[PDB]
């Protein structure tokens, strides 16, 4: 049986969390909710880095502006469902980057009551598949040449 | 400009294994872990936390690789590698491992983060894939 001694250390402060943070490979944002739109006040490195929009002209503007793709029209909408109800939720997307160039990412939400201010927040975590995905294709392809 | 809680809602959501480790003597002890390196390893957090980094048991093909992270732990350095490792119940994912030092001169000691990104889906089609060109 679990009689484990509890654990963590308290030498861990926000300024670690930062970096950690910082130091994530999945893309990490924080969004509000102004009204009927989403709006994204926080963004990681590695969100810039997989989608090619900066922090400055993502910062407080409508998530609209990642290009979603007509084959995730339900998920996208699975989505809104879930962020107008506070649910957490999870998709398999197909984005587009600044550019226009296309990738795979699967989205996980999960939203947060801040004990300071009493309001609720989002947490995006944005994981990139698109090699998953390349590497799945190329393994049915091959299937239909070998078999 | 965000809030400490929010950070660490962050680091809990996150996908990954997110670690610190410290440098004592010849060991790297392990004062943090998030949920998700709970779940990648099959270890709780109370039975995790405090101990070497050697605790989570490696293969004996990656001894080279260990021995990189060895020198750049003790350098201050980053590095990357990609391991098999084995979680409690034995089972075994490959992951690929990043640490990122920092220095926090108001504790007079450098803490290391790691991020433990499980790879197994990506090596085992990468390998199915090699077989289907033979
Ligand atoms: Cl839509
Ligand atoms: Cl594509």
């Amino acid at each position: 049986s679990s009689g484990l001694v509890p654990r963590g250390s308290h030498m861990i402060n926000a300024q670690l969390l930062q970096s950690m943070v910082d130091a994530s490979n999945d893309g990490i944002v924080v969004a509000e909710q102004e009204g009927d739109d989403t709006i994204l006040i926080y963004v990681n490195p590695a969100f810039e880095r997989l989608t090619g929009y900066s922090r400055d002209e993502i910062l407080y503007q409508d998530c609209r502006f990642l290009q979603g793709d007509d084959r995730d029209q339900l998920a996208r909408a699975r989505i809104r469902k879930a962020l107008a109800e506070g649910r957490p939720c999870r998709e398999v997307l197909r984005n587009y980057r600044k550019d226009g160039s296309a990738f795979w990412n699967e989205l996980s939400i999960t939203p947060v009551k801040c004990d300071a201010d009493h309001r609720t927040y989002f947490i995006g975590i944005q994981k990139d598949v698109s090699r998953q995905v390349e590497l799945e294709r190329e393994l049915a392809e091959m299937h239909v040449r070998r078999n």
